[PDB]
């Protein structure tokens, strides 16, 4: 525990470390909370340490601006390594450097608008199995998990918009890692993942078993017709990639979206009314209609501030530099508490409150780019960030065009979030459903 | 590497050791070819190394039964370790010398014969379910997956008779371990199991959710009411180890009995000509007309011998001995090769021919106890023998009843051995079957 000197000496401020634990027993309310509570007691700028790993937090736009985008192929190109991966270290999320410069400029493409917007007319169709999977759940009196219906669609988006397979959806020692970040090379030549090899293996081969426009497999196999060429297995881990983000974040949003609209009815009725109005007869969504629906966006926009589900962005500084006259020393990992940013009563009134209007266009611009920070920014943003919000919207359009959303008795009021990893509900969230 | 000289010392012959590797290049031909090369190489008694683990063959049988009976409490108490267990440690085909015992004597009056004989009218009905089942995969041109309906049927078996739950069940890094054994103890601190905590959650909380004769969940309830009392998780991961055995083993070893009656024709008719002679008019099979089909006994029996799923038994032999005549050094894991004295020529007469009369009681005295042990033996044998003998004996009768089986042209004939480590077939056995 000789690496806990660095902050002490560069006189940047933070709560003080145990001896191979770091700050890390603070997790114990979660990241947010510790982020919340240092933005608080420190400032701008603080320090702490993931076991030896020293982390910098920084607040200040400029700042994130320098690390996010100008200095970010030169100093701060890749994230905070947390293997075992194996054959994953070749996902575009995980690659560094000029392999991942590699992967980025090759799948960037497939998330282009013209793509997306050959997406949206197959998106369409599981909108409508998510509306008819949600009349059974909602024409008797019962509940529904959200997680559960929201995931379903989110699935068949991902089986459909990733490989074609066009399916029905109704057919923990990571604390290690950091305190024992020096057992990664262990467990790498153990062959022991963070999967097991049996979904990939599930994948590897169900990959070329079809067989062989518009889903992402044959956008990357097309690819493979400056940089060289997507290899086979590349590809099979891009796949996995994509299907994480894509069932689990899209879902999760979800949720969070329903949970607030059901307890803010007006919000719901003020929604309920401009679908009908771009979309009159509950005619179907299209790629336009659903761009040009403005107090959809400030709904979504508002509930990622909320419920930013990265929480924290972070940034490997691969030498030392000195952005925003800071001397930043090789190695150290800077963070962005987003979470903390999106909750900080300095840049938001009310914080806490749920309110889209201050997303309206009377308001929407005052509110720093580098303070809202949903999906990233600079050249390692979501690259999935259109089609997520596309992904979305489309889901919400259907499903408001035709059910209203109510709190239960077993309904969390108000929401807990995990305190444990992720950002999620503690309890899932339940609603009751009803049909217009 | 300094270990490897254990056997040149002790003058006892073996392979030469690779240095970190030991011998462990040689299970590249499977675990079951090296022993049968090794006894041929060198006899009664040989050694090698797996990693820097020394580990001594021996083929006599005076010294396997002291072994295996006259010193196993004293000296050859336990089996080689073999984590990271967890929670299982806790289970008696793991638990080691005081901890074992206290296991091995809470658990023994489960199996006994009286307990086994109230299974039966329970284990009967699902010979029926699947009876049914093989209708369906029969009455039309199918080859049918053995152990698919033998898994699915040993399966219904295991959630009976081990919790209650009466369900129709149609609804790789391992060799680091050896040369890396140093690492077990590495990933017991990183709670990385070789189970998941999925599936063990799955049950643990299961177990108190039933709720709450004759399943052995409720035998081991009872038995809560010489040693201490068994406690709360120790019962779950009895269940788990009951479960393993019980699935996997009785359904592998049906799959080799099978294949063998559809390759010998002759054998299958006449065991069917027996159980139409005991059970008359196709009459349910009851404990007593199972144990009076000795044909019956003699197909399984013989199928043990050619397939024994357990390859070798192992001791670890706790402390210097002087085992028949023989210096043995504390430390030492000592090892049976069941299939290689299985298959040995010097007790067998064509001893890769599938012929039961070897236990006809006109021949089966000259068989030694202690060549033929597919069930181990001493106090550390098959706590499940006499359950895993009925329990698969009930599958043969009702399925003979009504079906014979004949080879496809899919049909692996002749049945190679899985070359890995788990004595399995390479392809999965396929026959027609029909209905008599
Ligand atoms: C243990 C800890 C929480 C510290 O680390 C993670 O367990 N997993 C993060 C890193 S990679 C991935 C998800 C993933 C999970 C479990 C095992 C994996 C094994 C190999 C490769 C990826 C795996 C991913 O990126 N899926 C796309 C995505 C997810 C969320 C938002 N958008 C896109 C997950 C993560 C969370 C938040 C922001 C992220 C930004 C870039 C990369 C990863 C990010
Ligand atoms: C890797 C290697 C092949 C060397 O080790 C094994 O992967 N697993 C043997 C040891 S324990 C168990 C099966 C099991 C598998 C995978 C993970 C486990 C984790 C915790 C506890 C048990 C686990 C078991 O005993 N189930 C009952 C049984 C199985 C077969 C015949 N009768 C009874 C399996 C084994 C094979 C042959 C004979 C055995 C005798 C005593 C104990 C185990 C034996
Ligand atoms: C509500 C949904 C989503 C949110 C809020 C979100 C947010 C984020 C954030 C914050 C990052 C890190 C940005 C940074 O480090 O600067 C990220 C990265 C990434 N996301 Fe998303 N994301 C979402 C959905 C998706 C989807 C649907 C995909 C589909 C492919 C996707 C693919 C990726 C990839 C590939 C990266 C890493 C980019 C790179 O490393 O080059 N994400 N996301
Ligand atoms: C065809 C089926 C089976 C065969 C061939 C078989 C064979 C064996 C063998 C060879 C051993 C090691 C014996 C030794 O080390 O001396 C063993 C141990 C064991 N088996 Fe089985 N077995 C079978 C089924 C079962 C079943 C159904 C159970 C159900 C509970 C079971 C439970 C156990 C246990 C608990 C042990 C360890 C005994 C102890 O350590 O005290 N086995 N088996």
């Amino acid at each position: 525990t000789h690496s806990h000197g660095l902050f002490k000496k560069l006189g940047i401020p933070g709560p003080t470390p145990l001896p191979f634990l770091g700050n890390i027993l603070s997790y114990h309310k979660g990241f947010c909370m510790f982020d919340m509570e240092c933005h608080k007691k420190y400032g701008k700028v603080w320090g702490f340490y993931d076991g030896q790993q020293p982390v910098l937090a920084i607040t200040d736009p400029d700042m994130i601006k320098t690390v996010l985008v100008k200095e970010c192929y030169s100093v701060f190109t890749n994230r905070r390594p947390f293997g075992p991966v194996g054959f994953m270290k070749s996902a575009i999320s995980i690659a560094e450097d000029e392999e991942w410069k590699r992967l980025r400029s090759l799948l960037s493409p497939t998330f282009t608008s013209g793509k997306l917007k050959e997406m949206v007319p197959i998106i369409a169709q599981y909108g409508d199995v998510l509306v008819r999977n949600l009349r059974r759940e909602a024409e008797t009196g019962k509940p529904v998990t959200l997680k559960d219906v929201f995931g379903a669609y989110s699935m068949d988006v991902i089986t459909s918009t990733s490989f074609g397979v066009n399916i029905d959806s109704l057919n923990p020692f990571f604390l290690s890692i950091t305190v024992f970040p020096f057992l990664i090379p262990i467990l790498e030549v153990l062959n022991i993942c963070v999967f097991p090899r049996e979904v990939t293996n599930f994948l590897r081969k169900s990959v070329k078993r079809m067989k062989e426009r518009v889903d992402f497999l044959q956008l990357m196999i097309d690819s493979q017709n400056s940089h060289k060429a997507l290899s086979d297995l590349e590809l099979v881990a891009q796949s996995i990639i994509f299907i994480f983000a894509g069932y689990e974040t899209t879902s999760s949003v979800l949720s969070f979206i329903m949970y607030e609209l059901a307890t803010h009815p007006d919000v719901q009725q003020k929604l309920q009314e401009e679908i009908d109005a771009v979309l009159p007869n509950k005619a179907p969504p299209t790629y336009d209609t659903v761009l040009q629906m403005e107090y959809l966006d400030m709904v979504v926009n508002e509930t990622l501030r909320l419920f930013p589900i990265a929480m924290r962005l972070e940034r490997v500084c691969k030498k030392d530099v000195e952005i925003n006259g800071m001397f930043i020393p090789k190695g150290v990992v800077v963070m962005i508490p987003s979470y903390a940013l999106h909750r900080d009563p300095k840049y938001w009134t009310e914080p806490e409150k749920f309110l889209p209007e201050r997303f309206s266009k009377k308001n929407k611009d005052n509110i720093d780019p580098y303070i809202y920070t949903p999906f990233g920014s600079g050249p390692r943003n979501c690259i999935g960030m259109r089609f997520a919000l596309m992904n979305m919207k489309l889901a919400l359009i259907r499903v408001l065009q035709n059910f209203s959303f109510k709190p239960c008795k077993e309904t969390q009021i108000p929401l807990k979030l995990s305190l444990g990893g992720l950002l999620q509900p503690e309890k899932p969230v339940v609603l009751k459903v009803e049909s217009r």
